[PDB]
């Protein structure tokens, strides 16, 4: 997988987000992993923390997979990155987000994930409290 440009267009919630890709504004759902709606548990709290992540962040990445590249509902599915540091592992790191969506084909940081969650799962964190 290779990591190309883009540029934040507006922080939508935990796990989606606005960006500029090849010059065109696209809305994003990370690969992988499942937030709490704003309305949820939690949810408050993965919206601040990707907001936080993307809009501190001096260069944004989009790293597609190997798969559909976007949803049925025309979201761009990708691992995002915020100075190299990946959004998706970062959120379930912190236990603000689950391991979840993993369709064969698109699922390449799968194991990376998952010991993410584990660890986060440990430590007993947000979520997981
Ligand atoms: C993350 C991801 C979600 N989706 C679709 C699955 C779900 O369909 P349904 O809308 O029918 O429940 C929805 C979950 O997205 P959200 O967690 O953003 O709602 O997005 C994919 O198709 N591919 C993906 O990789
Ligand atoms: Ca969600």
């Amino acid at each position: 997988l290779h990591k190309e440009p883009a540029t934040l267009i507006k922080a939508i919630d935990g796990d989606t987000e606005k960006l500029m890709y090849k010059g065109q504004p696209m809305t994003f759902r990370l690969l992988l992993v499942d937030t709490p709606e704003f309305n949820e548990k939690y949810g408050p709290e993965a919206s601040a923390f990707t907001k936080k992540m993307v809009e501190n962040a001096k260069k944004i990445e989009v790293e597609f997979d190997k798969g559909q590249r976007t949803d049925k509902y025309g979201r761009g599915l990708a691992y995002i990155y915020a100075d190299g540091k990946m959004v998706n592992e970062a959120l379930v790191r912190q236990g603000l987000a689950k391991v979840a969506y993993v369709y064969k084909g698109n699922n390449t940081h799968e194991q990376l994930l998952r010991k993410a969650e584990a660890q986060a799962k440990k430590e007993k964190l947000n979520i997981w409290s």
